[PDB]
């Protein structure tokens, strides 16, 4: 049984919106970054980790927290550089939880108004 | 990285074929059942326990094994009870990866003639 997330809202948002972020399915006591994200290349994640959130999943492997959704953003990778700016009109963003190996649910496509 | 699983070959099958399982989006360390089920009720899985095999996800979060399939097979459910033989040209069945806590990718679709 395949973790996911669930985003609410994930489409029409404006730049600044404050969504839900739900995960189950998770690893019960585990740690998770919650972050949007955008895959720019093959196998390149450019995320924007001023805003992200953390949770703990709890003994059910669920949990919650909120985040600052952005229309654009300075895309990082994994390595602390920077990729380069992300637009999530013209690029496919998406927020997800993510746990210190890269693993969780799938991400979950956003929209901007 | 959300889990995933891939069988190949997938259809076309007949009794007996081996089937190489990858997974990967893996929990590092976990052990994994590898195995053959399909869904006889709403949430309710009847496997093939005689032909499971085991993996232990290695630091990439990734594992690979055979498994040998099986046309029909003798269904248990999850305490072990007989649900009865499944025959896989009519009841949909599917192979896939599951740790302790019932966590894994989703299972993949396949096919016999
Ligand atoms: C653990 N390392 C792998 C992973 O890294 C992901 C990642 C990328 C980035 C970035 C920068 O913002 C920072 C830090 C680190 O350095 C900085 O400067 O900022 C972070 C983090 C990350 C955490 C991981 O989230 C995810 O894994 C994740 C996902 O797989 C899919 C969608 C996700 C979505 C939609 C959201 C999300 O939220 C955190 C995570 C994911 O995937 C990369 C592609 C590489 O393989 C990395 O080696």
């Amino acid at each position: 049984a395949a973790p996911t997330a669930t985003v609410t809202p994930s489409s029409g948002l404006s730049d600044g919106t404050v969504v839900k972020v739900a995960g189950a399915g998770l690893q019960a006591g585990t740690a998770y970054d919650v972050g949007q994200c955008a895959w720019v290349d093959t196998g390149v994640l450019a995320c924007n980790p001023a805003d992200f959130s953390s949770v703990t999943a709890d003994a059910n492997g669920s949990a919650s927290t909120s985040l600052t959704v952005r229309r654009s953003f300075e895309g990082f990778l994994f390595d602390g550089t920077r990729w380069g700016t992300v637009d999530c009109t013209t690029a496919a963003c998406q927020v997800g939880l993510s746990d210190a190996a890269g693993n969780g649910p799938e991400g979950v496509a956003i929209s901007f108004n």
